[PDB]
């Protein structure tokens, strides 16, 4: 038997007969009494403990009470309520000491098996809770460890688990996202609205990605989280200055071609001057026609006598890929849909929107007007 | 009496006196001892056994401890909080062992009976948590067993279970359908 004396803040339903001491369940030695000292709080609590535990009794040796929590937001009574509230502890390495603080609360413990941890940085936390679980194709792999925040104040740095038997799943070019909370998902003609799992929204997840051909990643190297899956998509940036946002939205906009959209518009932002710039995702399998002499411009949704399409006016203004010849390029400058016969390779350019059809008006003041190349 | 040392992570709500081995409930031994060597979380639990169940006691044998689980995903503590924390093992073919670890849970255990099993190839597990249902006209004829990852990262295999009665349902053409 030996005497440690412990500094608690509140020692709620401890009596000093029956309260073991345990670390990870095996009881360490018994509470020999609580008691205070000078009503200030520093509720000292001199316990018992087995001599074989005694040598690595040092100085980071931790400790704290733990209890039954039937709040909102805890479960943790699973053997407070059968064995009584016992206390756990965790041994340190320090050097040694006899007087002790008691933890607030149980601290996260590392397990020394071979597992994986790995970093992701977010600027928020979203509702992910201690506890949130890890997905690869909806299977758990893994679960989140702890959340801090960085030094600066503009982010979040989560830390996370991995079992050993995925750690080959984890690759430098995976993509994470966060994958929690439920939406409505309307539809023009027509809705559906499904979008997680139970436990995904009572409790928030994370899901993840493997390129095939990366590297695997180790040693708590860091990574980015993606706000939801659609952010997430690998696919090519590229930079745009516009005329004007009018109808332009940030993540609706998206890109034609062929009838099929293969972009979407990512950001839209206002730069000094009154210039106006904004940067697109696109799919790979487009990216090789993105060449010199390659024009995009806004479209329009037109009032068409015939076909009175529905879909087209609610979607309101959209884009179009006209693909070209020459370099690939990456920066590109949007054209009016009226002024794109202008922008050509080949165009017969003289000296508003009147056809001539063979060609239109480009402009008036003085007219300028084009003719198509064909009919050149 | 028999002696095996068992190493657990951890040992939640065992005492020596009364952690009674269970074998599909069936009272194997109880605890002799619960110990830890070197402050490295090897938490060594002495266990005495019945001679009969010594000799099947070989280096597959596999244990784990049961636990109440009140959790958001749990409710496996029918018997625990009635019978307490008792332990769970299984049998294995091995040659021999006295040294053993401690499977995390309770690992999933497959009836000899005639019943068969078959494979789902899934892009995507779904909704599916392991004991979700498998229906044939929306009449439960079998459930779902496990899941897992193929060796290519590009799908998923899920292995299900049917019951006997049913084995005659399930063609070559049949077609199956998450709901």
């Amino acid at each position: 038997g030996n005497t440690v004396t412990i500094d608690f803040m509140s020692a709620d339903g401890i009596v000093p007969g029956r309260t073991p001491v345990r670390y990870q369940g095996v009881e360490v030695g018994t509470v020999q009494d609580i008691s205070l000292s000078d009503d200030l709080r520093k509720i000292e609590v001199k316990v018992s403990i087995k001599s074989d535990m005694k040598d690595a009794l040092r100085e980071e040796t931790q400790f704290w009470l733990v209890t039954p929590k039937a709040s909102l937001a805890g479960v943790s009574g699973l053997d407070a309520l059968v064995g009584g509230n016992y206390i756990g502890m965790m041994p340190g390495k320090g050097k040694e000491q006899d007087h002790f603080v008691a933890l607030d609360t149980q601290p996260k413990y590392r397990l020394d098996n071979g597992d994986l941890m790995i970093h992701l940085q977010a600027p928020d936390l979203g509702s992910l809770n201690s506890g949130s679980l890890v997905y690869f194709r909806k299977i758990p792999v893994g679960k989140v460890y702890d959340y801090a925040i960085n030094p600066n104040k503009q982010g979040v740095v989560i830390d996370v688990l991995i079992e050993r038997r995925f750690t080959d799943l984890v690759k430098k070019g995976s993509r994470f996202w966060n994958v929690s909370g439920v939406d409505a998902n309307v539809s023009i003609s027509g809705a559906k609205v499904k979008l997680e799992s139970l436990a995904a929204l009572v409790n928030g997840a994370i899901a993840f990605d493997s390129p095939e051909e990366s590297k695997p990643a180790e040693a708590e190297d860091t990574f980015g989280l993606y706000e939801d899956l659609a952010h997430s998509q690998r696919g090519v940036i590229i930079k745009l200055e516009l005329p004007s946002g009018a109808g332009l939205t940030a993540d609706s906009t998206p890109l034609m071609y062929q009838g099929l959209e293969v972009g979407q518009l990512t950001k839209l932002d206002l730069n000094p001057g009154g210039k106006v710039t904004g940067e697109m995702t696109v799919d790979p399998s487009v990216v090789t026609l993105l060449r010199e002499n390659t024009r995009i411009e806004l479209r329009n949704p037109k009032l068409s006598l015939s076909d009175a399409n529905l879909s087209a006016l609610l979607t309101g203004k959209t884009f179009e890929l006209v693909p070209g010849d020459g370099e690939p390029r990456k920066e590109f400058v949007v054209v009016p849909g009226e002024k794109a016969l202008l922008h050509e390779p080949d165009v017969l350019t003289l000296t508003a929107g009147q056809p001539l059809q063979v060609g239109q008006v480009i402009d008036r003041k003085t007219f300028t007007v084009a003719i198509e190349p064909q009919h050149r």
